[PDB]
């Protein structure tokens, strides 16, 4: 019986609730912007994940300060079509990654809305976002479609077997 | 904790291996034809389900008839743009079906490639195959595509919610 | 723990699905039309609710004869929007009614898609219906409004209050 | 209970990945090109290995020194068939081979996709590549083809030999 603490961040649009609940139902829902924060348990292999969903309002950002205690992993999810801010996206992970608090979390992109006209690809991503600068600390991109669930497992496994 | 036993069966092309092993690694494979059996175990919510892939190759037909044996549920995988073979997934589904052991399996009919230009939506699968016959147990039919993992769990958890 | 078994029925583009699962886990869930059906456990107050959730296709009409046995409540959505099939929806609901199996079943009509542009009223639901020319049982019209849950829990305790 | 740290380094389009998930899952999976790194373990006799998959475009070069500390073996994966840019991974193995944390690491030369229609010969790969110059530390060519662990556990058997 393993546990791990999972923090999702990042702007709007991203589709972080849309991710956890098909993660833990299995279907897509459709969402009401969330003004606090979503918590569920998902459980994969052996290990029981606790995830914190925090919204990305522009109004609740300091919010996410209350959140780094405890974390293991961080899950960065960018809209990979909103090409006009993924400036503010690389200036946020950047912000959350170089606190004290997170300097041991495990950063996973993902990408989604892979399936949209304009996606980016992830080397473009990590491209815009500077993840080349990530020298002390394993990372991973991985680019998924969130409503038929192509690539969340896929990125599960990877936060699992990447802790050490 | 809680078991279940299924049985996976179905005409060759099907893809069950595929969807096993979508559900079990998480990644898509690349498979031989198997000329036995394959055993793989998953849990999901609650329930540890051990899956049986018994081969679907003509020169293995009689093989299923050893693994009905204990089962509470069955996944009948049909290829759902090969229309040439849908009379023969009808015949041996229905003989299947009507077995003294089987009589009591759960019957989930799993139409899978549906990404496919000419694939045959679940209506055509249950005028196809006649499951508006079946009027003694559960049935329900899911479309899919393995490859994304597309319905997977959602079959799954049908599976876990309507045994009773 | 007190229980009560519940059937579901109704045309095409009911909602009834959007029900169940709007119950049973709080989310507004995207759907796939059905074939087969489902069947779902809801806790509300102190009574434990056995939903069977029936598909609504024209082919699968049958299969609604061989799950009346037992049933306490019957639960006929309907669109309360496609003026052109409230005869249809008649016809059905008075077919269902009027068996031998059905007769002691507690009667809720439930006018779903109440905020479309041209949704009729529930007096316009009573007067199509032929419920006005029921005086031999017992029977209520409650509209709602599915992915939002506006009229549902009060359904629900409608069914609950009129069963002893 | 033995241990030992492998770092895979080389191109694109040299199949690490793959090599790395047939030793894994003993599984040939489809792929997606990483611009992280995974961390994989294998045991394979008695030795536990601590894998580690680094990926290979232009960008993400100068991260590979930041893994080299500790290491004990490099498996250097050579694209067989790109007889155009085996100048490239010769430069590219010289560089990492003469630095000074790197210095006393196993090297394997694992020359994959040996079944391709103009694939290069193991001593052709040892002429290009410069190995014939190299008298200081042990070096071996071994051919390969990861998607059906051609050679993979033979190299993996080597690296275990020559390691105390
Ligand atoms: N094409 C496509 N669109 C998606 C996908 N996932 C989410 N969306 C879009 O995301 C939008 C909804 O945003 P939310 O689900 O509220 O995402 P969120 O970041 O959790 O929103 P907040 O909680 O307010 O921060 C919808 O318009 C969807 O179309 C996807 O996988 N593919
Ligand atoms: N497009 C598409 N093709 C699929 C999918 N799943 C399986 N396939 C095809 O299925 C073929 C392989 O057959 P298998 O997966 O081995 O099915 P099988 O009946 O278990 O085969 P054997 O065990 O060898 O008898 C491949 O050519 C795939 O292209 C899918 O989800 N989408
Ligand atoms: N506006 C609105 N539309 C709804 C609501 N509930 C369901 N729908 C619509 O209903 C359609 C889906 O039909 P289903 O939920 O599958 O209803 P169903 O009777 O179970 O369908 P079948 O199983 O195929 O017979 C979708 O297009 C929705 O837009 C609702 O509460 N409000
Ligand atoms: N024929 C053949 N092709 C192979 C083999 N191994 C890898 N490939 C090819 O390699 C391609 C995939 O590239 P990757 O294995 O992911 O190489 P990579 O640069 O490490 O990718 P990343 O890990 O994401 O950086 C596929 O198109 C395969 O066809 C092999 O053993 N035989
Ligand atoms: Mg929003
Ligand atoms: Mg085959
Ligand atoms: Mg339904
Ligand atoms: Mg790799």
């Amino acid at each position: 019986n393993k546990e791990m603490r999972i923090l999702m961040l990042g702007l709007d649009a991203a589709g972080k609730t849309t991710i956890l609940y098909k993660l833990k139902l299995g279907q897509s829902v459709t969402t009401i912007p969330t003004v606090g924060f979503n918590v569920e348990t998902v459980t994969y292999k052996n290990v029981k994940f606790n995830v914190w969903d925090v919204g990305g309002q522009d109004k609740i950002r300091p919010l996410w300060r209350h959140y780094y205690t405890g974390t293991q992993g961080l899950i960065f999810v960018v809209d990979c079509a909103d090409r006009d801010r993924i400036d503010e996206a690389r200036q946020e992970l950047h912000r959350i990654i170089n606190d004290r608090e997170m300097r041991d979390a495990i950063i996973l992109i993902f990408a989604n809305k892979q399936d949209l006209p304009d996606a980016m690809k992830p080397h473009e991503i990590q491209e815009k976002l500077g993840l080349t600068r990530i020298r002390d600390r394993n990372w991973y991109v991985q680019p998924s479609c969130a409503t038929s669930g192509d690539g969340l497992y896929e990125g599960l496994t990877w936060l699992t077997s990447n802790y050490k």
